[PDB]
């Protein structure tokens, strides 16, 4: 659309309320138009054809219930590409500013958020298992992450680079959740995750065990289920990453945390100059340390706790 740029105000899923980027032109749309090329917020009204009606409102003020995921979903994809393009230096998820979309209202009772190669895409969740996934800001990260990762490194998604894939996009959607600042942690999905049970999460970064997924590479899943398990075995590379930022003994292999932004820096670096298509986990240790030996020098301390935090779960 064209019109003229403003600001309107809504609530959240969360129930927050927050001022997002809208332009007029008759009515007011969720396009904003200060990021990049923009970033449009759809309607899929409970279809699944998409991208669904460029999201359109009559007073610019956006309180309804109906409004909330919306709302988040375009609040949030702002968020995650100022995160990029502030720490990394990257315009948007191909790095020229290419326009970020995304739909929500996605069929009935869906529980899933995804990017089909083209878009992000959100359901509402059944209102047990999950509420709108867009009110989670690691959810959002992760899913433009998947964006990044296919113009990047190109991680195929199956076996041990789609596990790759997958963990990249938990730490890059943990990384943004403690850059906005938003009760952050190491664990995934915890805002809109079974909203009847407290203090748990999909998946945990900090100890992925909790809820049964591996910690180190002996305990790899090898089956054939989730594209042979790469929501399962990333739970190996995230404890990996989780001990590189904040220190640990595991497995009796101790590890001097280097805190969160090398963590980012280290990864950024690795996913967009050294892993390919076919990358496996003993070549992400490998783009790993390299990444730390270009940034601070092969004797430093950070290429130090890269080697144990793979060593400790297992990753030659
Ligand atoms: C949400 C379900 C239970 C876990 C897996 C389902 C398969 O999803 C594939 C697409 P994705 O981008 O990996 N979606 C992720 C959504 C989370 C972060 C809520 C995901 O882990 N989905
Ligand atoms: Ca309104
Ligand atoms: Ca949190
Ligand atoms: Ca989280
Ligand atoms: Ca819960
Ligand atoms: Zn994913």
């Amino acid at each position: 659309i064209t019109g003229t740029s403003t600001v309107g105000v809504g609530r959240g899923v969360l129930g927050d309320q927050k001022n997002i980027n809208t332009t007029y032109s008759t009515y007011y749309y969720l396009q904003d138009n200060t990021r990049g090329d923009g970033i449009f917020t759809y309607d899929a009204k409970y279809r699944t054809t998409l991208p669904g009606s460029l999201w359109a409102d009559a007073d610019n003020q956006f309180f309804a219930s109906y409004d909330a995921p919306a709302v988040d979903a375009h609040y949030y994809a702002g968020v995650t590409y100022d995160y990029y393009k502030n720490v990394h230096n990257r315009l948007s998820y191909d790095g020229n500013n290419a326009a970020i979309r995304s739909s929500v209202h996605y069929s009935q009772g869906y529980n899933n958020a995804f990017w089909n190669g083209s878009e992000m895409v959100y359901g509402d969740g059944d209102g047990q298992t999950f509420i709108p996934l867009s009110g989670g800001i690691d959810v959002v990260a992760h899913e433009l992450t998947h964006a990044v990762t296919d113009y990047t490194a190109g991680l195929i998604y199956q076996n041990e680079s789609g596990a790759i894939n997958e963990a990249i996009s938990d730490i890059f959607g943990t990384l943004v959740e403690f850059y906005a600042n938003k009760n952050p942690d190491w664990e995934i999905g915890e805002d809109v995750y079974t909203p009847g049970i407290s203090g748990d999460s999909l998946r945990s970064m900090s100890d992925p065990a909790k809820y049964g997924d591996p910690d180190h590479y002996s305990k790899r899943y090898t089956g054939t289920q989730d594209n042979g398990g790469v929501h399962i075995n990333s739970g190996i590379i995230n404890k990996a990453a989780y001990l590189i930022s904040q220190g640990g003994t595991h497995y009796g292999v101790s590890v001097v945390g280097i805190g969160r932004d090398k963590l980012g820096k280290i990864f950024y670096r690795a996913l967009t100059q050294y892993l390919t298509p076919t990358s496996n986990f003993s070549q992400l240790r490998a783009a790993a340390v390299q990444s730390a030996t270009d940034l601070y020098g092969s004797t430093s301390q950070e290429v130090a706790s890269v080697k144990q935090a793979f060593d400790a779960v297992g990753v030659k």
